[PDB]
Parts: structure tokens; sequence; C-alpha cells
């Protein structure tokens, strides 16, 4: 069996803004990363990472989303375990299922698509050995972590900024904030490495060949 890794809990978020047709926006990936010491006294430490492009679109930023979080938390030296929780179901869906069966049948692209498969490589290469448990919930309906993930998305959209990786997190500051109060949110407490339960591992992909 496994030797020790980490336990973290990410949450992230996209968003474009803009009212421009598709890939005219300019975009945001925005991700909160959890991390409780282990034998500690249950204070959440945490970490943000964001990215932005200037004309995107929203599967674009989700799968940054994902490839930023995991090339970040990648550079420690160690695998890791993840629960990774979005309100994009492109990339649940597509991490549990969908990458399977583009892997199936050769990373091919179909005619006429527009697939983002180069992205959803880098994507898979990504998350590597890292064991992942991937979960959806519904964006702007009060899960106070993907909310500031959002927000954390739209202010990369908006400035155009990167964090380059890891840095201490606005999260506290943020859910003081008025605004935020009045939206009466819920924040999902740790996991426990109970409620851990990782999807398989995804497939290594088959680099070079043509689409």
């Amino acid at each position: 069996s496994d030797i020790p890794t980490p336990l973290v809990a990410v949450y992230a978020d996209e968003s474009c803004l803009g009212n421009g047709r598709e890939g005219e926006n300019p975009g945001g990936a925005g991700v909160l990363v959890e991390y409780a010491r282990p034998g500690g006294a249950g204070d959440i430490v945490r970490r943000d990472v964001w990215v932005s492009e200037p004309a995107t679109t929203n599967n674009r930023m989700a799968l940054r989303s994902v490839i930023e979080a995991f090339r970040a938390i990648g550079h420690k030296g160690t695998r890791f375990r993840v629960v990774f929780t979005t309100d994009s179901r492109y990339i649940v869906d597509g991490m549990t299922r969908w990458v399977h069966d583009w892997a199936q049948r050769g990373w091919k692209r179909k005619s006429g698509a527009i697939e983002n498969l180069a992205l959803w490589q880098e994507a898979v290469q990504a998350v590597n050995g890292h064991a992942v448990e991937w979960r959806w919930v519904r964006g702007h309906a009060g899960h106070a972590q993907n909310e500031y993930a959002n927000h954390l998305a739209v202010t990369a959209a908006g400035g155009q900024t990167q964090s380059g990786g890891l840095v201490d997190s606005g999260y506290e500051e943020w859910a003081a904030r008025v605004s935020t109060a009045a939206s009466r949110m819920r924040l999902e407490p740790f996991p426990d490495a109970a409620a851990f339960r990782p999807s398989p591992a995804l497939p290594v992909v088959a680099a070079g060949r043509p689409s």
C-alpha cells in the first residue's frame, strides 16, 4: 500500500466577463486550497491560486483551474490526496467519464468539434499520480468556498493577473465582508480521511499522435 501523503480540499471555479461571442471574453480561474494539520487543533490553513486569459472560454478556464491547482501542489515533493470540488460538470464528468472515452478512441478529435483536447491532456497529466475525488456543486448557491473561488476567478479575469502558484489566502477577509454576510452562505467542513473516495486513475496519455 501507499506511503503517507497529505490530504487537501480544493475548491475551484471559473468565469468569463462580458457579452462577446464565445472565445472573445476575458476569463479567470480561481482555486482555494484548504489544509488541516494532521493531529492539529482543526484550524484550516488556506491558500489561493489563480490565472487569467484575455480572450477565452468557460471550458478552457475550467480546465486551467484543474491544471493550475494540481501543478501548484505537485511542487512539494509528494503525491497528494485531493477532494476537488467544482461547479463545472464539464470537469467532473470529464475526469470521471469522458477522458476514459477519449483515451479509448485514441484522443482523436471529431471533425468540427471543439473539445479542448490538448488542454484535457495537460489536465490529465497534472493530476498525475495524485489521488482525486471529484465532486460537483451548484454554483452561486451558497456554498461558501465555491463562492469565494468564483470571486477569485472574477478578480483574475478582471485584473488579468495570475498568482503564479499558491499564495496566502484571502478567504478569511472575504468571509467577513458585509456582502458575504448578507448572503447567508454555508461552509463545508474539512473532509474526513473517511469521506475520501478517490476516482480511478486516469489514462496515461498517448503523447505525440495526431488528432
